[PDB]
């Protein structure tokens, strides 16, 4: 235990502050899958335990490059070995300032220029090498190979560039299932490395390693890959594909109260479907793609530079920068992050077509910062024909000039709408903000194109309310770039549009005032509150079209609950602790 006020309960726990404010503002970052998984460079991170899979392409490789795993494990990869050939293969990276090709200040200098608010290494994958200086776990970076703390280098390289730092911990799946089809052995050593410790015993790695590492760097981050609480991801393995309970409430207690003492808000994530943390103090992390509306309470979206593996192998391809910016904007826009992963060669060098990717994040990000960090989702994430499908593993969005994503500022007084393309014609239609959507725009200040630079604004040619939507025509196309910024300065607020089909609250007996524009769905009260309109002060609700509405006093939807249909209705102030929106 560590001195806090956290005791190792859920009820303690979830008083922690899940996402803190500079994480909802930080909205890009960078980690990399680099350890001795990459060493073979083939497949995918898994290859530790693809390399044993009954009948694997991965087993055949290992067979005809280094021999048979049975004799040759992945251990030869740790500790060092000759392959069939004769070539000695080890994770040995070696700085360039002794004269070799790992060069982790171009990595970071690279990581720094794409604009990433938050970075950091894997500190440990499912392979069980700890990539710090353990003395839980004699399978670490310091003992063997490089014998470099590599996570304590990544963390001092990230804070000297003015970086939170983040670590990628996924340890939980080590013995959870991932080294199944590896030897069964004796060795107490080798048991630790492949998993087949006691249970008892394995859980209380998971949790030593998490204070070893947490306790050494004092990471912003933690990030938990698979494995905690996640019954039907570990395949057919005899095992609960969770860690244990209490070892995961003292983890929590553990890393909470050591950030008291620190005195850092931080964060730990879990995947959506893991549901060993709660949303309470964690952040759910969408692997691979994101939600399809506004996702409420805050969330993380974390993706790789390659569609096939988190880690480098021979051929690997590479996703496009437009790729990667149109995804970050539509998460942006939905109440989300972005962590981005790069895939470093063994060797430790940064490949050009990913250099060319960060540096291309890095031009938009220098230019329109403004529209993306310090800002927040606004009701209606955006308007257009490209969407994404929803959920984990799903496209990433590539956009055009007829798709819209919209971030307002704190203040909720300036509106960033951001086309994902030039118009041909020069033209940008915000359908949200016509007069069918029951706006008006009289308190509409500017509205302006950000250019080449930042703080280079050209105000808009001309622009005008229709009753389908607001037409503005845009001034000449700025220099070159994946996506174009315009900025609404309102004056007393953005104006509180109404959604053909959903509704729109306001604490106030009118429609006039702070609201919340709702579409078709659920909105807890914890998603109310988080739009900026807590449930118990709402007094007005304004229905669209057969859009019936139902209202429950839980911020769970649960219990009695009455029910409005269309047309204005105004509620007793505390009535309202849920909105349902139907039909
Ligand atoms: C491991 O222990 C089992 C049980 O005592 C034994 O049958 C097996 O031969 C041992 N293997 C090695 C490599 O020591
Ligand atoms: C989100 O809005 C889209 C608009 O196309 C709608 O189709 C979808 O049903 C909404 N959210 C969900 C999944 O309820
Ligand atoms: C944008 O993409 C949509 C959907 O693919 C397509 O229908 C539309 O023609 C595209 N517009 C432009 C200007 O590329
Ligand atoms: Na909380």
């Amino acid at each position: 235990q560590a001195s806090g006020p956290y005791e190792a309960t859920w009820e303690s726990t979830d008083k922690h502050i899940a996402s803190p404010e500079w994480f909802r503002d930080a909205k890009f970052g960078v980690y990399w899958h680099w350890g001795a998984f990459t060493t073979p460079q083939y497949a995918s991170e898994w290859y530790p335990r693809n390399m044993y899979e009954p009948g694997s392409d991965q087993r055949k490789h290992h067979t005809e490059t280094y021999g048979p795993p049975e004799e040759w494990g992945y251990a030869n990869f740790i500790n060092g070995a000759d392959d069939l050939k004769g070539n000695f293969v080890q994770f040995k990276p070696v700085l360039s300032s002794k004269g070799g090709e790992f060069d982790p200040e171009a990595i970071i200098k690279a990581v720094k220029a794409s604009g990433a608010k938050f970075a950091g290494p894997v500190g440990e994958h499912h392979d069980g090498y700890s990539m710090w200086d353990s003395k839980v776990n004699e399978w670490n970076s310091v003992k063997r190979g490089p014998k470099l703390d590599l996570v304590k280098l990544w963390a001092d390289l990230v804070r000297k560039n003015g970086m939170k730092l983040v670590v990628a911990m996924h340890q939980a799946y080590n013995y959870n299932g991932f080294y199944e089809w590896a030897p069964k052995t004796n060795d107490t050593s080798l048991k630790k490395l492949l998993g087949q410790l006691s249970r008892e015993e394995s859980d209380q790695l998971w949790f030593d390693k998490h204070r070893e590492m947490l306790d050494h760097v004092q990471p912003d981050i933690i990030w938990n890959d698979f494995s905690l609480d996640s019954p039907g991801y570990c395949a057919d393995f005899d095992g609960p594909c969770a860690v244990a309970e209490k070892k995961r409430l003292e983890f929590l207690a553990y890393y909470f109260n050591r950030a008291v003492e620190w005195n850092k808000e931080v964060v730990t994530t879990h995947k959506h479907f893991d549901v060993g943390f709660r949303d309470t103090s964690t952040v759910s992390d969408y692997e691979r793609g994101g939600p399809a509306n506004i996702t409420r309470p805050y969330w993380l979206t974390d993706d790789a530079i390659s569609a096939s593996s988190w880690s480098y192998t021979v051929g690997i391809q590479y996703y496009s920068s437009k790729a990667m910016v149109h995804s970050l904007l539509d998460r942006i826009s939905k109440n989300g992050n972005m962590l981005l992963n790069i895939s470093p060669t063994a060797v430790g060098v940064l490949p050009d077509e990913q250099l060319k990717v960060l540096q291309d994040i890095g031009d938009f990000l220098g230019r329109y910062g403004e529209s993306v960090f310090s800002t927040r989702a606004w009701d209606i994430y955006g308007e257009g024909p490209n969407q994404v499908t929803g959920g984990s593993f799903t496209a990433p969005l590539q956009g055009n000039s007829s798709d819209i994503r919209f971030t307002r500022n704190k203040d909720a007084n300036v509106l960033y709408a951001t086309v994902l393309g030039w118009p041909d014609d020069k033209h940008v239609s915000i359908a949200s903000l016509g007069s069918d959507a029951l706006v008006d725009l009289k308190s509409l200040k500017s509205i302006e194109l950000l250019g080449d630079k930042a703080g280079e604004y050209e105000q808009v040619s001309d622009w005008k309310q229709t009753k389908d939507a607001l037409e503005i025509s845009l001034p000449a196309k700025p220099a070159e770039s994946l996506a174009y910024v315009l900025k609404l300065t309102f004056d007393g607020g953005i104006p509180v549009p109404q959604p053909k089909i959903g509704a729109s609250v306001f604490s106030a007996t009118s429609a006039t005032g702070r609201g919340v524009s709702l579409g078709l769905g659920d909105f807890s009260e914890e998603f109310l509150t988080e739009a900026g309109l807590k449930p118990d002060t709402i007094r007005f609700i304004r229905v669209s079209s057969g859009t019936k509405l139902t209202v429950y006093s839980t911020g769970d939807l649960s219990g009695d609950s009455k029910e409005l249909d269309a047309g204005e209705h105004k509620v007793e102030e505390g009535s309202v602790g849920s909105i349902t929106i139907s039909k």
